[PDB]
């Protein structure tokens, strides 16, 4: 007989490694053995050996996963004792590349690549500074890469995160930031056009903004073309210097830093 180990205790967990620890043995050893193996049939089995004053030990290069049971034997130049047995189950890897397509106003469609270790649900959840934050049901299954964020806040900066479940267990959440659009101003309507200037107005959209940009190209001719740089809370523009019986069009640009809302257009005739 050599006197087993005792009392193993697990120290820690990931998506592809074990830490155990246990009690040294009665016997004088010359070191410990150390197995993992999925507690069903098929798989890769790891062994390690450990020194005759070590009682820890990790375990690199496994699955996610996967319900590994830890056999540790008390060893000497003669034999092996019987092995202290211990089972843990591998955390689920974290999902990776998120991608955000068809980013319109309203809604978001993002796409991830699955993860290796199996996969219950996920929890895509969504936030921004101007509506808070949101999780999304029904809880996309595992089978599936796609998700489609609705009913968002234009103008918003959207933070996304994704996190695998599998039982008991959470991934690590993968997290992208993505901006939602902004929306054109709408019911553009001319006030005022002289032969040589012309005047709109629109209801501004429901975003704040940093100001508009507003172009004024003619129609059907070639000529100059004007475009002048607006307040956020501007709801009308006057364009003076234009041409003579001239097809303009009228285009204005809602601007949020960054991104630009498509134009709303419009076409007008300068006077006679």
């Amino acid at each position: 007989e050599i006197d087993k180990p005792s009392q193993m205790q697990v120290t820690d967990v990931q998506d592809n490694s074990i830490s155990v620890k246990w009690l040294p043995s009665s016997s004088p050893v010359t070191g410990y053995r150390v197995t993992t193996t999925p507690k069903n049939g098929p798989g890769p089995t790891k062994t390690k050996t450990a020194g005759p004053d070590q009682t820890e030990m990790t375990i690199e290069g496994l699955q996610p996963t996967v319900e590994y049971v830890v056999s540790v034997y008390a060893q000497n130049p003669s034999g092996e004792s019987q092995p202290l047995v211990q089972t843990a189950v591998t955390n689920i890897d974290r999902p990776k590349g998120l991608a955000f397509t068809d980013v319109d106003v309203d809604s978001i469609k993002i796409a991830w690549e699955s993860p290796q270790g199996q996969v219950s649900r996920y929890r895509v959840t969504y936030s921004s500074p101007e509506d808070g934050i949101h999780e999304l049901f029904p809880a996309p299954d595992g089978e599936e890469d796609t998700a489609e964020l609705q009913g968002l806040r234009p103008g918003s900066e959207y933070t996304v995160s994704v996190v695998a479940l599998h039982d008991d267990m959470e991934s690590q959440p993968l997290i992208g930031t993505q901006s939602t659009a902004i929306p054109a101003p709408t019911d553009l309507k001319f006030t005022q056009v002289t032969p040589t200037s012309l005047s709109a107005q629109w209801t501004p959209p429901n975003v704040q903004l940093t100001g508009y940009r507003v172009r004024v190209t003619p129609k059907e001719k070639t000529g100059p073309m004007k475009e002048i740089n607006l307040a956020p809370d501007s709801s009308s523009v006057v364009v003076s210097g234009l041409m003579v019986a001239t097809k303009y069009e009228v285009s204005v640009y809602a601007l949020k830093d960054t991104l630009t809302s498509r134009p709303a257009q419009g076409v007008v005739t300068t006077l006679e």
